[PDB]
């Protein structure tokens, strides 16, 4: 009654085994996903509102920005294995969508080394084979749901949330909506 398919989410019609607890897919050329982030806070509130024992993960999609985009998923598979996507999540928004330094594969480098990571610990991340793995994991698994658009997040890879079936009014009533169903897909 409270959250039925089809309204606050819908159930895949062909679910995918061996998905993450709770996937998040994004692109840092998308405009609503910087609201999502850094407006919205949806991300750290989510994870503020999920049961204990369940983990959260992003992913970054390349059919948005040409060939760059394809190098900040890349970029981002860095930001995953080396553990300091907490902290470089924002500059790289700002450097893309607001500031407009990141223009090429130089920028994005050099956006790691002011946030704190060895220039030579980067470079030999990215030509990693962790990093090349996780490339071709983030594109099947957005190739497996069927990703059309992002932002958009998944559930026991069997459950799709939508975003359209919520409260628009008050910024903070959508957040808080938006994670309590987070909170019972991952129960179910």
């Amino acid at each position: 009654a409270q959250y039925e398919d089809g309204k606050q989410y819908t159930t895949l019609e062909k679910p995918v085994a061996g998905a993450p607890q709770v996937l998040e897919f994004f692109s840092f050329f998308c405009p609503h996903c910087y609201q999502f982030e850094e407006v919205l806070h949806i991300s750290d509130n989510v994870k503020k509102k999920l049961p204990e024992g369940v983990k959260m993960t992003k992913y970054h999609v390349n059919f948005m920005g040409g060939d760059l985009g394809k190098d900040l998923t890349q970029a981002w598979a860095v930001a995953m294995a080396l553990g300091v996507e907490d902290k470089v999540t924002v500059p790289l928004f700002e450097g893309v969508q607001k500031t407009q330094t990141i223009r090429s594969a130089s920028d994005i480098r050099d956006v790691f080394i002011n946030a704190g990571i060895k220039g030579e610990e980067y470079d030999a991340a990215w030509n990693s084979f962790v990093v090349k793995s996780l490339v071709a994991q983030q594109e099947k698994a957005a190739a497996d749901v069927q990703l059309r658009g992002v932002p958009a997040m998944f559930v026991n890879g069997k459950y799709q949330l939508n975003p359209q079936g919520m409260d628009t009014s008050n910024m903070d009533v959508f957040v808080q909506q938006y994670a309590d169903t987070v909170k019972y897909l991952s129960e179910k």
